[PDB]
């Protein structure tokens, strides 16, 4: 029977079997007030203190989210969707720490993606049993607010004032400050990493002054706040909060009268509601995500990074090598999961208008020319591979390699991975290729599990893995020094190395994507 | 009716249709005495003189060798036999022109392999034609005697002083200074080229010094004279000449007398005595090579290299992924062109026996753990993928790399490339991958004819292949400029830049096979 006693009171964890060892695992510990009522919208409060023993031996409750239906009964998208009840009273974590109790153990923070508008700490590619297993880390993953109700904004009032997820992330990063050395952690050694909006949210706290003391170093698995969805605009937020009014019968003149009239709605009205916020979307729309508040962040993070602003420490960023195919099975006229998705001219060309909805005739004619010069027979696919390359290059891949140039001008060791291992396992059909989400099962070990049936050569890939991460977040250097492996060289402006990670040889390389990326960063915001 | 007058006479070559152009070719121009009677394994006597016209009109003799009967009626095998009738009486060269005559056209002179002991400059996948028509270069090439018929040495004795074959590529670079301005080329700018063993030729050039103003600069595709095939000791050649001696009934005291006793042999019982002049071959002897002779060659040529006695001069060398598995299906044991040669442990080491007859238990055991640390799913064709790799790292890929190293480390500009395109008409299975001798057809521009069933990708390969080269011989860098193609960098020591050749995507990357050269050259020879 392990129990904690931490600055708010006692806790219960509970003792797993991992490996032919033990993991003792504390889910669902409570880190702020229930956002709930007049709490509704605003910043986390802090925890009253309790006493007693605070069981901690189950996930919680996920915050409030619309699900992924789109293909009910099919494990690809449904491993997604949130795996326990759905409530407002969502804001708990989950902590990880090796058996025996480790002395001082390295602290890695995840953070999780969902476009900021759907996700979860308790799905099963995010269990950190594994790596406190195998690697002898303290692992600790916090639910935070998404959607609406963690992140509108009215910029300003503190009723509605925006980036409440990130706060709530913050104040995860405070108790983890306060209370991980009564686990054995050394808040000293904290690693924040995330995929996809929850990199982007490791970004954003790079950036944000109030974190600067929260944590030592950086993961960011595709993702990263200069990817075109992953800040909204001041004025797209409060157009989208005064149409989210409209629709729910809360327009009022006052706009704290507004947030009062939204705090008396459902939570499902509100969520019915979020799609239609703004005129158009896409598969890859973020209705309500971070802005810049005044507070969380204090100026557009563009100007940030450019600039200089940010925590001095390494990073390690990385991509997957087919980002985009993902969504195009989301809408793009031609695709299927279920067959092979050979379309036409026409149907690339209609395929833009859904993924660059506001974008000019020509910006949209740009994309098709730098995209259609082939490289040369015809090569039926020719099409279906360069809508997932658009939309994976534009979205994820030159965003991260142009935040890593960016943040390494500065002078901090960077570390940059192009992941290109297909899991045996995957339920997405061939076509689409090293989807987007599909290192994060090789991050969290699970193909450690031989009872699980990924290759051995997988058990292979994502033990080095694990080891690269860990030794990242202990060293600051994401080597496996033991095995004769491929040396890791920091990504510096001017040479731009990557390592390729892939179960049959690891490579250095340079310049990923060096055409497309020109195109996306230099030119395509002019248009 | 094209007539050209030469040094030694007139000749008459003939048109030809190519890609709705026209190309004048020079097909059997004499450059020496035959070498027949008194003259056999001597060095090439300078040509007579002539009046009248010469007809250039077809391909002439190809010299006497034995022939590949392993596969009689395949393709694979016989494509490299020779197509013009075998005779003593084999010195002539042929010559493609651009029609109109060009100005100062830069040369290539192709010098084909065949171990030294095989091989015709008539094969159709050296016809010039195509590089005279689409790049405007001049194409020489010629036949030179092979096997002991052109490299017998007893050495000092100059009845049979050794390299006899090197000298009649000499004596045909010689007749190129002398005549090719007559058919509009530039002596000025003359390019070696040659494959496999007619590269090793090449490397052989850069060392001698009567070589040294009979071309300006190189190339060389699977060959180098340090590969362990490439030169014969002192002692091994005298063994051989007084083996074959022994064989024909010719073994005398005086030396001169056998070899004059050797000069009343007819050549089939030469050629049928080759292969037993050594107590074991392997499918990679060479039993009649290349020698140190204090003529063509001044010392043993390891020694030039290191210490950078040869041919200042711009070089490109490269080699192909799988060099070493050609030869696996003459002779190791569960290896066939006709099934997946799925081979076990047992038949690899019975294999390292096939290949590395002289060396000792250690030696192999030590081969053996280099290329079986797998790496890691067993993975049925582990077996068989590290035995091709063991002989095409050994025998041409590592001693390429340190050709190329040594070479450039005396200043000058170097270029290595790794050609990794499977020709999609190959005849041979799938599992042999890029062979060695099948990037030949892509440098001559075959894929450029449409009415020959390449794919479109391997004609754009091949268009590229022969701009980067033309390029090389006339401006010694083999860029393609026009087409936003990816750069070849020179390859430095340090760095170790190469250029990958695919149907897919260039890609620039370093230190080719760093880990098994690292035995073969550092380790291997101490054994
Ligand atoms: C791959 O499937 C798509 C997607 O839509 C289809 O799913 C299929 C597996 C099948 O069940 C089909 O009946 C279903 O509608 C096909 O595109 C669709 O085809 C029709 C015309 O035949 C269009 O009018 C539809 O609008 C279009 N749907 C979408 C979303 O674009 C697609 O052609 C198919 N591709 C193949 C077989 O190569
Ligand atoms: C692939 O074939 C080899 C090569 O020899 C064979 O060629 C075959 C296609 C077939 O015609 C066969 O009859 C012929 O001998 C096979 O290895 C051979 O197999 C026998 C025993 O079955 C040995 O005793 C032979 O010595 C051996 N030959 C050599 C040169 O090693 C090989 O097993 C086969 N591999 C497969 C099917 O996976
Ligand atoms: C933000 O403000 C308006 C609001 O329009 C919206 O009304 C909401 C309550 C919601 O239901 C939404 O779907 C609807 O679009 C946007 O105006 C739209 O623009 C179109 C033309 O593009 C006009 O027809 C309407 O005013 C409205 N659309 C529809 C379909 O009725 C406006 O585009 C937006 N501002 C932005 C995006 O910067
Ligand atoms: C060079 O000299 C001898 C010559 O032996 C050879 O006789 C030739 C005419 C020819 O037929 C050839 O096959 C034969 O090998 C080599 O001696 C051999 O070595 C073995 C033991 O390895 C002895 O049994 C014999 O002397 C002879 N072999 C056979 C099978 O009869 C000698 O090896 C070689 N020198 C080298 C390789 O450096
Ligand atoms: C916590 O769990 C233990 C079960 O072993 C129990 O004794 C205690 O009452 C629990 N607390 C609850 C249910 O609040
Ligand atoms: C943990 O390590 C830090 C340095 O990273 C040190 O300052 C701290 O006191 C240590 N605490 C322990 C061993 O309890
Ligand atoms: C609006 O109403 C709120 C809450 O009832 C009040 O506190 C605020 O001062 C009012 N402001 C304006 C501008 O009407
Ligand atoms: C290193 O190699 C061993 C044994 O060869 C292997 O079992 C282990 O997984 C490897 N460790 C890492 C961190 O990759
Ligand atoms: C060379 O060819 C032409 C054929 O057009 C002929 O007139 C001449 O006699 C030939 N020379 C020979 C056969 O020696
Ligand atoms: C050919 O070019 C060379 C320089 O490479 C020059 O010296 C020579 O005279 C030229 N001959 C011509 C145009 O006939
Ligand atoms: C051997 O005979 C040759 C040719 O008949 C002769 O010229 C030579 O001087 C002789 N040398 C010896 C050492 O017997
Ligand atoms: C360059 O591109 C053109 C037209 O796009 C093509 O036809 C030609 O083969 C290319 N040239 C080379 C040297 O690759
Ligand atoms: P990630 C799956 O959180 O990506 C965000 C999406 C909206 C582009
Ligand atoms: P190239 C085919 O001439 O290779 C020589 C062989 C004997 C290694
Ligand atoms: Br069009
Ligand atoms: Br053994
Ligand atoms: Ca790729
Ligand atoms: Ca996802
Ligand atoms: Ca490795
Ligand atoms: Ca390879
Ligand atoms: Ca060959
Ligand atoms: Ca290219
Ligand atoms: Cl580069
Ligand atoms: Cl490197
Ligand atoms: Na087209
Ligand atoms: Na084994
Ligand atoms: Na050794």
């Amino acid at each position: 029977d392990i129990i904690i006693a931490t600055k708010n009171g006692k806790v219960r964890g509970m003792q797993l079997t991992v490996f032919g060892g033990t993991v003792t695992a504390f889910l669902g510990i409570p880190y702020a007030q229930p956002p709930l009522g007049r709490l509704r919208f605003k910043k986390p409060q802090s925890l009253t203190k309790w006493s007693d023993i605070w069981n901690a031996t189950k996930y919680a409750n996920s915050c409030c989210q619309n699900i992924d239906q789109s293909f009910p009964g099919f494990h690809g998208s449904e491993m997604w969707n949130p795996n326990t009840d759905l409530s407002e009273d969502c804001l708990y974590l989950n902590v990880w720490i090796p058996a025996p109790k480790p002395k001082n153990a390295t602290v890695l923070i995840w953070i999780y993606g969902g476009g900021f508008q759907t996700g979860t700490s308790s799905l099963h590619v995010y269990d950190g049993k594994f790596l406190a297993r195998v690697e002898r880390v303290i692992v600790v993953s916090m639910n935070y607010r998404v959607g609406a109700l963690g992140f509108l904004a009215l910029p300003g009032n503190p009723e509605a004032p925006g980036n409440m997820g990130l706060f709530d992330q913050q104040l995860a990063l405070q108790w983890v400050q306060k209370n991980i050395a009564a686990f054995g952690g050394n808040p000293k050694s904290v690693t924040l990493f995330g995929e996809s909006a929850g990199a982007a949210s490791v970004s954003l706290h790079l950036l944000s002054p109030g974190s600067h003391s929260l944590f030592t170093r950086a993961i960011l698995q595709s993702g990263s706040f200069n990817a075109p969805w992953a800040v909204t605009s001041l004025y797209e937020a409060r157009n989208r909060t005064l149409n989210l009014a409209k629709l729910t019968g809360c327009s009022r003149e006052n706009e704290t009268e507004i947030i009062k009239c939204l705090r008396n709605k459902d939570p499902q009205e509100i969520l019915l509601n979020e799609a239609f916020v703004v005129p158009y979307g896409t598969p890859l729309s973020v209705n309500f995500g971070p802005t810049v508040d005044g507070d969380f962040l204090t100026d557009m993070p563009d100007i940030l990074l450019e600039l200089g602003q940010f925590k001095k420490t390494q990073i390690l960023v990385g991509v997957n090598k087919d980002e985009g195919t993902a969504f195009l099975v989301y809408g793009a006229p031609g695709f299927s999961k279920d067959n092979n998705s050979i379309i036409t001219r026409k149907e690339f060309q209609e395929g833009l208008k859904i993924f660059f909805p506001g974008v000019s005739e020509f910006g949209k004619e740009s994309i098709l020319f730098h995209y259609t010069d082939w490289v040369d027979d015809q090569r039926p696919e020719n099409y279906r591979e360069a809508l997932g390359d658009v939309v994976g290059d534009y979205n994820f891949i030159c965003p991260a390699l142009e935040f890593t140039k960016k943040f390494s001008e500065w002078g901090n060791n960077a570390f940059f991975y192009y992941f290109e291992h297909r899991s045996s396992k995957l339920p997405w059909p061939e076509w689409m290729g090293v989807m987007h989400g599909y290192e994060i099962e090789f991050v969290f070990g699970l193909p450690l599990e031989r009872r699980d049936q990924y290759t051995k050569a997988e058990e292979i890939l994502s033990r080095s893995i694990v080891k690269r991460w860990a030794n990242f977040a202990k060293y600051g250097n994401p080597q496996e020094t033991q095995n004769q492996s491929t040396s890791w060289p920091v990504f510096k402006s001017t040479e731009q190395k990557y390592l390729t990670l892939n179960t049959e040889s690891t490579r250095i390389m340079t310049k990923l994507r060096a055409q497309q990326c020109r195109f996306w960063t230099s030119f395509f915001p002019k248009v």
